């Protein structure tokens, strides 16, 4: 039960046909078998549903983030994912791209992230990049915390490793807009983003138990309640005409798409 319209970028065919060129050029995919395994994931299709408002190079950046993220998560399914020290050793080299240029000795997965992070920040305000860099560190730090494992207790850990916030951040960059920063920090928007995080991880774990389906139903109903409060929220923070349009873009092209896009991709 998701009362949100399914949407997909009109440039999804070209983005899916060219998805392999970027990971091959950064050494993330080096064999024809690895390429076919990547195409079987449908990651470009997922990006076209997360970012239906993006075409061309903007959508290609969304495809690359999906390609990089699943290539990154697969590097921890072996013995390294069980040892938290080796997990932090790799995430530190990736997260170092948020602090400055990476040394040439960095693994290819690190140079890949740096290329994505460089394109994510172009054209965005300095305060937006600092906030988005902060969101990545929260994911990497939560990735190390989850590695230190070798109902409410699992939510506090999975809410950072589900990666919804860095996905939503790219929708702003892909749409070339920024939600008003004081509205992002609002209690209403935080509750909406918390719903988008909780629903995404509940749907991903589906891969006595009907209690989870009703939890998704309840949070989606609460999400609609919070959406109706946004007009009054815009007045509380004294939004102008352009800021209200950016807030509307953020609601439809970033938060709504990250909830509906994951459902249509899993199904
Ligand atoms: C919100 C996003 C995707 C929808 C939810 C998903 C697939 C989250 C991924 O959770 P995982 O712990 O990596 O398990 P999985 O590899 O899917 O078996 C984009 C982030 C992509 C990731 C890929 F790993 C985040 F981990």
């Amino acid at each position: 039960h998701i009362p949100l319209p399914g949407r997909q970028s009109p440039d999804h065919a070209r983005a899916e046909a060219e998805q392999l060129a970027w990971p091959r050029s950064l050494g993330l995919i080096r064999s024809d078998a690895a390429a076919e395994r990547h195409l079987r994931g449908g990651y470009a299709d997922l990006a076209s549903r997360f970012y239906p408002h993006a075409t061309g190079a903007d959508l290609d950046l969304g495809v690359d983030l999906m390609s990089w993220w699943f290539l990154f998560d697969d590097l921890f399914d072996g013995p390294r994912g069980e040892n938290p020290e080796d997990t932090k050793q790799l995430t530190d080299q990736v997260a170092a791209a948020l602090d400055g240029p990476l040394p040439d000795t960095a693994p290819p997965i690190a140079h890949g992230f740096a290329d994505i992070w460089r394109r994510t920040c172009e054209g965005m305000t300095p305060a937006w990049c600092a906030r988005s860099a902060r969101h990545w560190r929260n994911y990497f730090d939560g990735y190390v915390d989850e590695a230190e494992s070798r109902a409410a207790q699992y939510l506090a850990m999975r809410r950072h490793t589900i990666g919804v916030q860095p996905t939503v951040d790219l929708a702003e960059r892909a749409g070339r807009f920024e939600v008003p920063h004081r509205v992002f920090d609002s209690a209403v928007m935080s509750a909406m983003l918390q719903i988008a995080v909780d629903v995404n991880l509940l749907l991903n774990d589906i891969a006595s138990v009907s209690h989870m389906q009703n939890e998704v139903r309840a949070r989606l109903e609460q999400y609609l309640l919070l959406e109706s409060c946004l007009p009054k929220v815009g007045e509380i923070y004294q939004l102008d005409t352009a800021e209200r349009e950016a807030l509307e873009r953020y609601r439809t092209d970033a938060v709504r798409t990250v909830i509906r896009g994951s459902y249509d991709w899993h199904r």
